[PDB]
């Protein structure tokens, strides 16, 4: 089942985001502690549409894109992903990680019904690094 | 008004981005002319040395955020 | 039968060298054009007259001696050319190939009667070479600038017109015109060639690369 | 048999190219008019060295050569293009192409008794392509 | 009137000959007295540096193609 | 002083890379540390022309020989 | 045995390089000098290090290196190297190459010891080119004009060393001098080359022609 | 003296040849070294009209005579 | 028996010629006067010795010699000359022409024994030519 | 096998056309005093490339091939040419005299190979008169 985190939570993170900026060691803190539970793409997209301006956000869904391809091509070369499964019908597709398969495009129930956690957690870190990447250009 | 806006000679890229970004999401466009109508006032618009930039790119950028990010890395920083 | 050239499309090739000149690809291409049927002297004769003005024709009539001159001096060294025959009695003097013989002074149709398809042939692209003479003798690289105010597809053309009408080998106009963009093409597109993250070995490459980058003004 | 272009409508042509442009839907459909039946590398290859300037011919021999490479990968990818034939002896190189293999070099007439249909057609649509990337580039 | 004819200070030499021959080829003159009437004039017109070009030519010139062949060959370009 | 090097207005960039370079390797810094800080301070020292010649450099160079090699081929000559 | 160089022809040679520069006939023919006898990696780099500022030396070091890699290709494009050797275990890496093997690293000695005399004049090419690259580096044609007051033979020694200095193909340096003693070189020496009664068709010629007819003054 | 004899400013050519082969014929000089001395003679002396008008000869002039010839051909009617 | 002409009336034609120029028609009427009998080479070369300058003299002497050359190639032309004769060994060299043969180098009357009428006559002719031409040449 | 010239007497040399020029005697004996050894096309070649500027070296390498090639006429006219053979298959053609021959171009040790004495002292003196030609002109 889905929970939302709290828009008081982020609300705080978008004006610690606005005041101390990107790259501050307080803001990545900040961060770490909302990405600590593994997200759902629905989760992170919409937590970085909140708090990253609209040139910001355009950078991270380019890096987040990037680093998803990365991890991609590490999962192919490594039937052993967590977020892969033994046979050949488990193989993850980029579909599948940026929330755009069938079944959950706009629905964070179903998303969070057919994705593995594995897959969770490989999101989540490459939306961290892609958050960092960010967040080391735009200052 | 989107088209009235300009980089201007002091201002940072990243606020004429979120400013220029913010103008053509919150304006009178379908959802999809926002796109390429950010990227061609990013070329157009953004005063000459960052358009020299954008012009002369190796790699062809198709999405602002990529723009954003190649001119971030290769801007000269004063 | 002597079947004479049409005086409109004569005017329409005179009006063509009057505009264009004597050396544009389409003035050439337009000669080429009047000069697709084998012509009798008589007619290259009054087609040179008509078309070029007195001094170029002057010019005209050394140049077309001169090559019906090698053409005979070939003809000579081979009895087997298309205007020869076997025998010597078929041999052909220049009275024969200018119109000058007996039978042909001022007379097309006697003209058209004696001459062989091989002479005509050779009279025309005599004619043709001698035409390309005087075009290239009728009309600086080294002194040509972009102006303040010219374009840069302006002065390119004027730029390639210059290197490749002149006395240089065919293999010294690329990287002349090259080095020319780079030291002429005032110090706005100097700096835009001398700032380009690729190398640019070829006027084609230079000039794409200047028309995207150039400062819209 | 070949038969050459008016010199009359090249004319025309290149003083519609002078005054209109290259860009404009008259110059543009005055090419496409021009350009109806097969032409030979010889036909086109003259056509563009009147109606177009110096600097324009240069960027046109470019353009029209990367046509004709694409051209010929995709020739290579599929061995029923009507340019090629069935067995491997038919396959169609760029020096067929550009006018440059042998029996060709300069002489029309050999150029219209070797070349094929698909060949002559191809080449006249990668021509036509060419000149409207050129027109794009110059203005 | 082609005696009259002289190439002007700033005129060039192609077009003082075409106007000297049509003059002299339009005019009352016998057939077989124009050229050696259109050389005599490019001698004696056509102001003194090409007089003096034509004066210093090493070989004869007997033809006014001839002569108008060497003149625009050496020229004084300008 | 290597921290207090700035290429003056009208100095060349062989001249200043020269002082730089002699600065650098004859202080107290350790061997290891001396190319990454001469690379960094060609980027933010050699006034801001060359500092935007060297941002805008579509290939990374990480070596001082390979930084004065691009922009000794790529300055505005003057 | 090694032998060092003496540090008297090195000071000589730094200060010829001092005043002269590094793209004079007479220091390049100095290096030639210096560049005799096959050098051991120790013996250039220790010498380009004391002729050569911070600076040069650096793209000294990355030109010598990339012209040291060419070598190395083509020695695995060939086996017959005189580098090399017949079997696959006298292959020369670049670590032989640059003096950074093993016995080489800071001994002059063992290098002497262990490289072969092919080697050693491969690394003297070597270093020689890249000497001359980036002395070619380190310090236009096209906007030469002959002042108003100046000499006809100090306008012809300035051109052709701009010419000849230049980026242009040994075949094309002749036709653009020529063809910019004609276009340069104020209007009086361009009117004097104009009204040549002979053909001049090399720039010796031409210097020779307008030296015996120039107006003195 | 035949050494100084020089074309006058205003003197023709036949008479300073006149002038310049009475002095050397009536000299010391020996009978096979005349006209070696009466060539170079026009070479040298002959005001610098008349020098660049000998030096620029497409032929070869090797006899007093021939230069005569020459010279009086092309000289500049005045 | 060679008779020398009078020397009253070479120098009454040097004092024509030296009032009168080359080129008057009185100096040619008394030229053609002074040349009504056939002379030796000897007579003419001496008379244009006194009359004519030193450079018309040399301009004089050129001109001769060319003129004597093609008349020598009209005469290996036709060997019906008048100063040939029917057989090979009558053939004149310009050696007996100029007087520069055998038994003529400097004697007069030797040069008026062995000169036939008709080579007499061509070297009259031939010399009042050249002066033609230098008088026409000196002004 | 070949020895270079020193760069010392090369500098001192170069010095001394600098200071005195190229005409006066002390410069002239200077050459010739490096000119006693019988020098490679590529020794005199270099030499006159360091010691005279851009436009005298022009002007020398014009002297040199005009006097070399009145060496060849002289050597076609006389078997005897201490740079010639008895045999045809030793005459000496310009492309060995000027170093351009095979096996020289840029090759010192290879031109002192292949080339006889006499080529030596034949190529020297004829850049030595060409030199005496060059100095005369320059002032």
């Amino acid at each position: 089942a889905w929970t939302p985190l709290e828009p008081k939570l982020i609300t705080r993170l978008a004006d610690t985001v606005r005041t101390k900026g990107l790259r501050s060691p307080i803001t990545m803190a900040e961060v770490e502690a909302l990405m600590s539970s593994p997200l759902l793409p629905h989760d992170v997209t919409n937590l970085m549409r909140v708090i990253l301006g609209p040139a910001p956000y355009a950078l991270w869904m380019d890096a987040w894109g990037v680093q998803l391809q990365t991890v991609i091509a590490a999962a192919t070369r490594d039937p052993r992903h967590p977020a892969n499964g033994q046979g050949r019908g488990e193989r993850t597709n980029l579909n599948r990680l940026k929330g755009l398969a069938d079944g959950m495009v706009g629905n964070p129930q179903g998303q969070a019904a057919l994705l593995r956690p594995g897959e969770l957690v490989a999101i989540t870190a490459s939306a961290l690094q892609a958050f960092r990447e960010v967040a080391r250009l735009a200052e």
